[PDB]
């Protein structure tokens, strides 16, 4: 399950069905990878062609991404089944990760 959040847009989405935070063209696909986060138990369930799952590294070490669209990423540290810290971001992923 998603047990915490960094991105405050994602966290009222996930959890009150807010839309504020995001773009609303979004919201579906964010809402898809959000419950994927959610129904995992392992991380390889989210190895899905689409999502283009990667861990990170360096100073993003222990973190996963996974892709909604274009640039637009959902980060998370996955750990014993659940994960943490989610976050959004858009922008592409530099040659060091
Ligand atoms: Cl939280
Ligand atoms: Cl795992």
């Amino acid at each position: 399950g998603i047990k915490s959040f960094k991105h405050k847009g994602l966290k009222l989405l996930f959890e009150k069905g807010v839309t504020s935070g995001v773009p609303a063209q979004d919201v579906d696909r964010i809402n898809d990878r959000l419950q994927a986060i959610d129904t995992a138990t392992e991380i390889g369930e989210l190895n899905r062609q689409i999502y283009k799952l990667h861990p990170l590294k360096g100073d993003r070490e222990g973190y996963w991404s996974i892709t909604v669209r274009a640039n637009w990423r959902i980060t998370f540290q996955f750990i014993n089944g659940d994960a943490y810290i989610l976050n959004y971001e858009d922008y592409k992923l530099g040659p060091e990760q």
